[PDB]
DNA sequence: TTCTCTGTTTTG
DNA sequence: CAAAACAGAGAA
């Protein structure tokens, strides 16, 4: 199987490329940065960063697609909570 | 709660 | 295939 090398975390890991991924984790580097003007929020990862970027907008992209429902989330965490203890979709 | 992290799945 | 998106976990 596929295991991280730092003694510490021996997480294991589907795939190997995710492996040399992962590393990240273990880095302080934040390349990705936010691309809001004068918003000096970083990342290491692309899905933090696109989700942060809805704090921004305010957009509400996930919007319910059961009959009477109808609420709609900015992120995708509380969208899957929602549907967990609603089981709409 | 609101928001970020992260491992795996899905998508194009 | 890799980039995007998911799902649920983790912070605050
Ligand atoms: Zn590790
Ligand atoms: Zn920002
Ligand atoms: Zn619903």
């Amino acid at each position: 199987r596929n295991i991280c090398p730092i003694k510490g975390c021996g997480k294991n890991f589907f795939s190997h490329k995710y492996l040399v991924q992962h590393q990240r984790v273990h880095s302080d580097d934040r390349p990705l940065k936010c691309p809001w003007k004068g918003c000096k929020m970083t990342f290491k990862w692309a899905w933090s960063r696109t989700e942060h970027i809805r704090v921004h907008t305010g957009a509400r992209p996930y919007v319910c697609a059961e009959p009477d429902c109808g609420q709609t989330f900015r992120f995708v965490s509380d969208f899957s909570r929602h549907k967990r203890k609603t089981g709409h979709s």
